[PDB]
């Protein structure tokens, strides 16, 4: 089945936002959809436990009815590197826990999308980040670019990291996270003939509660 | 004679701060010093023309007299892209005129700070980066890490791409964009044991007018 693990140029670019956009254009597209954010910090309390915004977010936009725990198995109260929150916890974040989770979203799920925290290279712990993990499983990635002033120099960085490990970048995502400036359409350029993937869509400044706004519309699921 | 370039892991981080802080660590070495801006976007008119601030900083910290344009010599009002303010005004920005800029102040320095615009792989024309210019010049890179959510990431990807392309990292240099947060020395531990140079130093917040405030003592140049 469909796997993709969702990067950004940075934390605060849109990766949730546009990953909510990919699964309801994978939902539209027929697929059995489900999205996976296995390790995330800041995080509310609730009867249940701590819950993270990211993930729910995930889980709503998700077609298959994904119990809380099978879409985030690590959550962490303060939004920290999960390394730091980790090791003050005494909970330490294991790759097999974050694979053997993708595994059973694979289990009902014929579409998985994996977002991860922060950037690229956020560490899980003192001696493994998030990149060593993409890397074992060999998602191949998307990346969100967050569209404003130093987006390019991030862009172009976290491509060439991805592309060096060996995995294949399958796309990125342009997001527009504030209003319309001046040069939008020379960034556009820019980071389409810079980025070696196709652009899948770009997804408009949407002020009130984007990731629940109808934005599987902005994705072209075909060029990915 | 001495060089560096200075990088930063955005725009917006310190590099200019930073910069001011390493040219009064160098002069009060005893090294004759000189910055260099070669190319700046987001500048003032004057009578004289354009001036950049960044460019101004770094002539009046260093301890040679030196003209506007032997600091600056590619000056644009808009702050953008480089490449994209260069196209629009018809002005080429030539790596040869940049290179001929350095020599020059080798003339009369034998310190010389190198500034770049915006993050590492800034575009200078639709063809060549900033990074294209550091690599064919050699110098050895002192990277700026301003202290915020997602500055490990964006150290690491820059630290693994100036090594990619063969070059020196020479430092890194920590700036504290804001007051002291939580995680502040956890943040400082996992930069120093991931970015693989030698910390140069730590600017603290200084809310007024840091690029004029006495930080050369936070540089340790022995370590550079
Ligand atoms: N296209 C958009 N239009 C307007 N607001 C957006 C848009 N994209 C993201 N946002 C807002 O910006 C912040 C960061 O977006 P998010 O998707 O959570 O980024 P990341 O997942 O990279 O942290 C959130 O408050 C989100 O609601
Ligand atoms: N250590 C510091 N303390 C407080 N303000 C700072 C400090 N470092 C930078 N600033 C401010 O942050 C902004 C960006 O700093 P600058 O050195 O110009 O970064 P860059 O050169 O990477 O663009 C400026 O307004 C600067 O005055
Ligand atoms: C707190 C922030 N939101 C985030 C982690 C940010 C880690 C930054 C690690 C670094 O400094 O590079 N946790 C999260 O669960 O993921 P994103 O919000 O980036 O999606
Ligand atoms: C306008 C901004 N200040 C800067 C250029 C920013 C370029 C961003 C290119 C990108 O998107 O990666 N011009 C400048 O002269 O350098 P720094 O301010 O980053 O020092
Ligand atoms: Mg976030
Ligand atoms: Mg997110
Ligand atoms: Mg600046
Ligand atoms: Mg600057």
């Amino acid at each position: 089945s469909k796997r993709y693990f969702v990067t950004g140029t940075d934390t605060e670019v849109g990766k949730t936002v546009a990953s909510c956009a990919l699964l309801q254009a994978a939902k539209a597209a027929g697929y059995r959809t489900a999205g996976y954010k296995p390790v995330a910090s800041g995080s509310e309390k609730t009867p249940e436990g701590l819950r993270n915004s990211d993930a729910l977010a995930l889980q709503r936009n998700s077609s298959l009815q994904l119990d809380y725990a099978t879409v985030n198995p690590y959550t962490f109260a303060e939004p920290t590197s999960p390394h730091i929150i980790s090791a003050q916890e005494g909970r330490p974040i294991e790759s097999l826990v974050m694979s053997a989770g993708l595994r059973a979203l694979e289990q009902q799920a014929d579409w998985v999308l994996v977002e991860g925290a922060g950037g690229w290279f956020t560490p899980l712990s003192d001696t493994f980040t998030f990149a060593d993990w993409v890397t074992q499983e060999q998602l191949p990635v998307i990346l969100v670019v967050g569209v404003k002033l130093g987006c390019i120099n991030h862009a172009m960085l976290t491509a060439q990291v991805i592309q060096h490990a060996g995995l294949t970048l399958a796309g990125w995502v342009a997001n527009d996270v504030t209003p319309p400036g001046k040069r939008h359409a020379e960034y556009m350029t820019t980071l389409t003939r810079m980025i070696p993937a196709p652009l899948l869509g770009e997804i408009p400044w949407l002020a009130e509660n984007p990731e629940n706004a109808a934005t599987g519309k902005y994705i072209n699921l075909a060029l990915l």
